DNA sequence: GGGGGAAGGATTCC
DNA sequence: CGGAATCCTTCCCCC
């Protein structure tokens, strides 16, 4: 089995360099402005020029501007990158439509029938890469190996504009020396827990007692890591696609006034519906970040689809429910529709 | 003991 | 001082 992975280099930031090439060679920074008055928000992504001075994804627009006050800060136009994305995905769609669209800028292609041997697999990466760069001037990185996870790791290493193949022997070595931190689906909050239990690499997950792990990193993530350490990992390449659509916003101020929140909630719904389109959702969740930035969401699953009218209808009580079981001040508020039909 | 789901909490950037 | 989703663990009715 040979899986070819593709990941768009600094996607958002880059796309903006396509619609306005004057920025390349310059620090570009895509941002999300909340509006709770100026500079407030976060960073979505930053090109490499920007990254090398400390500007990464996740930092407050203010702390970033202290590093590059002369950098270009563009608000995020997700709808744009989305289209640009779909294009690169449909182009890929046929190099093996036994492909999985992981995210707005990720995909997995099972090139088993379409080819064998890495040599060729590689030569089909520049092929794929070359095409995308030509047809859309976007630089991407490719990963190749026996399974999805490792294919990604190959790409994550040689980025950007890279193409790396890490098959069989190297796999063993990574299972031995790769840093647990760097394992797909292993964020910060999971990496440290993992050090505590004395694990810093994949292989180490075979020395610890299966229970200590479920005990801490959840039976879910637990089985995952072990499976990898035994290079007994294998999950087909099947386009697994979106199972929830929502919209969340920041109230100009924090509060517990039902009639003050209501408007943002009704704006979130309205937009969620529009983005839902023809897809009919059977479950609805009212979400609201507390000021200590926690996440409390009260939902519901009907035995049938939700008409916008109903969305409005239940959204209110789910919201009333929340206030009714928590206490904190709701900073941001929204809704999320799932269980489509 | 466990299927089958709905619900609420946490985590990753999937 | 963001925003979108997913992941995942506990609760629940009941055969
Ligand atoms: N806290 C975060 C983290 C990431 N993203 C966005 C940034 C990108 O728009 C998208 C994909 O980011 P990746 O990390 O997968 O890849 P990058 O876009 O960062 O490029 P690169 O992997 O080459 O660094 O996720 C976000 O909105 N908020
Ligand atoms: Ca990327
Ligand atoms: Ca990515
Ligand atoms: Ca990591």
């Amino acid at each position: 089995m040979i899986v070819l992975f593709v990941d768009f280099d600094y996607f958002y930031a880059q796309v903006e360099e396509v619609l306005n090439p004057s920025l390349k060679g310059k620090p570009v920074v895509v941002c999300v402005f909340s509006g709770r008055f100026e500079d407030s928000g976060a960073v979505a992504t930053a090109n490499y020029e920007a990254r090398k001075f400390g500007v990464k994804a996740g930092i407050p627009i203010v702390e970033a501007k202290k590093i590059l006050p002369n950098a270009v800060y563009l608000p995020m136009r997700k709808e744009v990158y989305q289209q640009v994305s779909s294009r690169i995905m449909n182009l890929l769609r046929e190099y093996s439509e036994k492909i999985e669209i992981a995210s707005i800028d990720e995909a997995y292609l099972d090139i088993s029938d379409k080819v064998r041997d890495y040599r060729e697999a590689y030569n089909l990466g520049l092929e794929i890469k070359n095409k995308i760069l030509e047809k859309e001037k976007i630089t991407v990185t490719v990963g190749i190996s026996k399974n999805k996870v490792f294919a990604k790791i190959a790409a994550d290493m040689a980025k950007p504009n890279g193409i790396k193949v890490i098959d069989d022997e190297e796999v063993k070595r990574l299972i031995r020396e790769l840093d647990i931190a760097d394992v797909p689906g292993i964020g910060n909050i999971t990496a440290e827990k993992l050090k505590k239990l004395g694990i810093n690499k994949l292989v180490d997950t075979l020395s610890i007692e299966f229970d200590k792990l479920k005990g801490m990193i959840g039976e879910a993530k637990a089985k995952y890591l072990i499976s990898l350490a035994r290079d007994e990992y294998n999950e087909p390449i099947r386009t697994r696609v979106r199972k929830s659509i929502g919209r969340i916003v920041t109230m100009k101020r924090n509060s517990r006034n039902l009639e003050e929140i209501k408007p943002y909630l009704f704006r979130a719904i309205e937009e969620s519906y529009y983005k839902l389109d023809k897809r009919i959702p059977k479950a609805i969740h009212v979400v609201a970040v507390t000021e200590d930035l926690d996440i409390v969401s009260r939902g519901r699953t009907f035995p049938h689809g939700i008409s916008k009218e109903t969305a409005y209808s239940e959204s209110v009580k789910l919201l009333q429910k929340i206030l009714e079981e928590d206490e904190r001040k709701i900073r941001r508020i929204g809704v999320r529709f799932s269980k489509f039909i």
